[PDB]
């Protein structure tokens, strides 16, 4: 009866690896010689935590980049990594001959392997000036479309031409990096399985098993446990997709926490949309995934899900557990419980937007949630 839904980011684990993989990819795709192969670089399949960290400090100089991009309303990786390599590319592309820029830019063979035909062009030793795409984005209006146009102006200023249709958002050289970001994350075989194309390594393990871990699991798996113990049904709902929450939860030990019967992610909401597409989006704000992993993930409840939200539940039967303030509406809308974590990228800074917000409860982080249970009215 009683049941405690619980987020995933910023509260189990973080999403800094998303950023990680992001820099990788950029960076992959500027040194190996499978496309620019610029320069020399440290063997892939022996980077070390260290390695990455530097590689992302680099790329995005002290994640300077990472947060301007989010500022502006990037906050899609693979759209970061996309514009953040085409700056660098575009800054390589001054470099060669008007002839040699309509050739890569016109030439029927795929971006991938043009790429492959470009630094062998370079006049002088190129240096990639990692702050560009920081002095890119000085004046870009905010807006994810907005940013994109810019991106596409300044590729015809400065490369002389007119189209630039090469750099359009899902084009060719956006497909291109973002495979090679998933290929990065998901591993190559669950790369295959999950988008159903050829992997281009095999020595890609993915990251997804490496995520960033908020709590040490062997302190969630005796609160989860114990959790169960006081008669509480557990469930999940979440913006990653299905792999991305499944795969790493059941590396870490888990998923055994959790009926795969009740745990929502953002297929189920894409899956939900196909189905009902006049039913605009079903997103975290809308509160249909927490309604999914509370009654039941059933493809045959969804309508259900999606008009019945409305306190549909007593304040004392479902306790919400995340970190965003999309969670905590989602909460008020149907009547649950909601307690705030600061394990948000935002850290502890918000908290002030929490109680701005009426948050049942505000913790520090996920084991501080007995405080909550053993003093709902103490602590009310």
């Amino acid at each position: 009866m009683k049941k405690i839904l619980f987020d995933v980011d910023g509260v189990f684990l973080s999403e800094e690896r998303c950023f990680d993989v992001s820099a990788l990819t950029v960076y992959e795709l500027l040194m190996d010689k499978c496309y620019l192969g610029l320069h020399s670089h440290i063997d892939w399949e022996t980077l070390t935590d260290n390695d990455i960290q530097d590689i992302r400090n680099r790329i995005f100089q002290k994640d300077k980049i990472l947060n301007k991009l989010k500022s502006l309303g990037l906050n899609s990786n693979w759209d970061m990594l996309f514009i953040v390599f085409s700056i660098h590319l575009i800054d390589i592309l001054k470099k060669l001959s008007h002839d040699e820029i309509e050739a890569f830019m016109y030439q029927d063979e795929p971006v991938e392997l043009k790429l492959q035909n470009i630094s062998t062009n370079l006049a002088d030793c190129f240096n990639l000036n990692e702050q560009l795409p920081l002095q890119f984005l000085d004046n870009v209006k905010v807006g994810k479309n907005n940013i994109y146009a810019a991106l596409e102006e300044f590729a015809t200023t400065e490369l002389h031409v007119s189209d630039a249709t090469l750099f359009s958002l899902k084009g060719a050289l956006w497909t291109l990096a973002q495979e090679v970001y998933q290929e990065w994350y998901l591993g190559s075989k669950l790369y295959e399985d999950v988008e159903k194309k050829i992997a281009r390594t095999t020595f890609k393990t993915g990251y997804i098993y490496q995520e960033i871990i908020l709590r040490p699991v062997d302190e969630v798996k005796v609160l989860l446990n114990d959790l169960k113990g006081a008669g509480f049904e557990l469930g999940i709902a979440t913006g990653r997709p299905y792999t991305e929450t499944v795969v790493p939860f059941e590396n870490l030990g888990l998923l055994p926490y959790f009926e795969a019967d009740f745990i929502a992610t953002a297929s189920d909401v894409l899956e939900a949309e196909n189905m009902y597409p006049q039913a605009r989006p079903l997103g975290k704000p809308n509160p249909f995934s927490y309604i999914a992993a509370l009654y039941g993930n059933n493809r045959d409840k969804y309508e259900s899900y999606i008009n019945k939200q409305d306190n549909i539940v007593n304040k004392d039967d479902v306790f919400i557990v995340g970190d965003s303030l999309a969670d905590l509406l989602s909460a008020q809308k149907i009547g649950a419980t909601f307690i705030g974590t600061l394990t948000g990228l935002k850290g502890k800074d918000a908290a002030g937007e929490l109680e701005a917000h009426h948050a049942d409860y505000v913790i520090n982080h996920l084991g501080e949630l007995r405080g909550v249970l053993d003093n709902l009215l103490e602590h009310h």
